């Protein structure tokens, strides 16, 4: 195709630009990873998984039976940070709110022994959750770089990660955020407000109608009076531009 890499490489650069923030997007293709934006030293650099962390929350509560697929989490009828969150869900619902609470409460289930013999096995990030079993994923002490995180997307997306199968699928039809003329977009967002500065995430894989898949991940800093949703655009944008979707 006609495009030159350079003119890829500016407008992926100008969305971060426009957005007035600092960030990368990681694309993978095949082995191949190529990382573009306005930042391109965040590549390596550790971040807090913030929600990002749900997939590997769910991946582990899933596999070891604290939770089913059609288990509702009700709202135990206490004050929520948003109002989308007061009221009762599956992990897949929660997973598309990006509701904690549900999440904190699955992190309960599977205990403070079995989650950090759980993240240290699947390797990932630092791998340090520290002594608290409901809080290590927004404020340290586990962190992870952006290349870390399209490497898991590439793995779940293959099926790769140390769980059954069916685990794994289970977790991935909870991911499915949109379709773009027979293309499936599978991620999950990410918000740590906690640190400073705040990151934003968006990381998981685009299906191509063909079954070949494509993940990236997207890591910036979100600051005051932006909505999450740039997370988004900037991200269907960069995989536009890059003729991904
Ligand atoms: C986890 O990162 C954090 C969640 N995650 C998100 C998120 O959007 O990723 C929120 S923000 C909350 C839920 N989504 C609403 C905004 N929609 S959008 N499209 O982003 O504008 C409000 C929240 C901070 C947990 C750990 O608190």
């Amino acid at each position: 195709m006609h495009i030159s890499s350079q003119q890829h490489e500016k407008a992926i650069k100008s969305y971060f630009d426009e957005a007035q923030t600092q960030g990368v997007i990681i694309i993978k293709e095949g082995k191949n990873l190529s990382t573009y934006g306005n930042a391109l030293a965040r590549a390596n650099k550790e971040y807090v998984p913030a929600s990002t962390f749900k997939m590997l929350n769910a991946l582990i509560g899933l596999e070891n039976h604290k939770a089913t697929t059609n288990e509702i989490f009700k709202w135990d009828g206490k004050k929520r940070t948003y109002p989308m969150w007061e009221k009762d869900m599956t992990l897949g619902e929660a997973m598309a709110l990006s509701a904690d609470p549900v999440y904190q409460e699955l992190a309960r289930r599977t205990g403070l022994e079995l989650m950090q013999k759980e993240v240290k096995r699947v390797n990932f990030g630092n791998t340090n959750i520290g002594t608290q079993v409901d809080n290590f994923w927004l404020v340290g002490p586990l962190k992870i770089t952006p290349v870390q995180e399209v490497n898991f997307a590439d793995d779940l997306a293959h099926n790769r990660l140390p769980f059954k199968l069916e685990t794994q699928e289970e977790v991935k039809k909870m991911l499915l955020i949109k379709e773009v003329n027979g293309s499936k977009i599978y991620a999950k967002s990410g918000w740590g407000m906690g640190v400073t500065p705040q990151v934003g995430w968006l990381t998981g894989w685009v299906e191509q109608a063909n079954g070949k898949k494509i993940p990236f991940s997207l890591n910036l800093e979100m600051k005051e009076g932006m909505s999450g949703s740039i997370r988004n655009e900037i991200t269907y944008k960069s995989l536009e531009n890059l003729g991904i979707i």
